[PDB]
């Protein structure tokens, strides 16, 4: 089959997945949050004091849960292209 | 669909491209020559006067074909994940 065809229907699973539901119910209930909303923005733009501003997100429960499910779904994505790339690990 | 279900398509349909025999042949050719064989893994090793040894390989004709194809493979990889990470990037 052809990659990019199977990739798309990857994208699928991926939108339709309980896992993108939960990041999304996170995403959107922090931002209906004001306070957190602030907190959480002013993180994410003081990435491009630092360590820091991690800090101050951490110590926000529901904040917290929210990155917890970014990181798990990078860990998702990151198992997927370990899965994929295994010709190539196979093959150097 | 599951996700991993697909990632596995996907990784079938990686295995099975005319891109991944392109690569494996060029790979297979530049190491059944003893001497490109050799300039290939001391760049390679050099890898973890650097830059460098780059000039050193980029001269060889087959080795840049074999060093270009895996470079279209990093870039086909990358193509594949700002596919999947479509529904992130709404979202945020
Ligand atoms: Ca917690
Ligand atoms: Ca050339």
């Amino acid at each position: 089959v052809n990659f990019y065809d199977v990739a798309y229907d990857l994208e699928n699973a991926l939108r339709g997945s309980e896992e993108f539901t939960r990041l999304k119910n996170l995403y959107d209930e922090v931002n209906a949050d004001e306070s957190a909303k602030r907190m959480f923005e002013n993180f994410r733009d003081v990435q491009l004091q630092a360590q820091k501003t991690v800090a101050l997100v951490q110590q926000h429960e529901k904040i917290s849960q929210l990155m917890e499910a970014e990181q798990r779904m990078s860990m998702l994505i990151g198992e997927l292209n370990k899965i994929i790339m295994k010709p190539l690990e196979e093959l150097y």
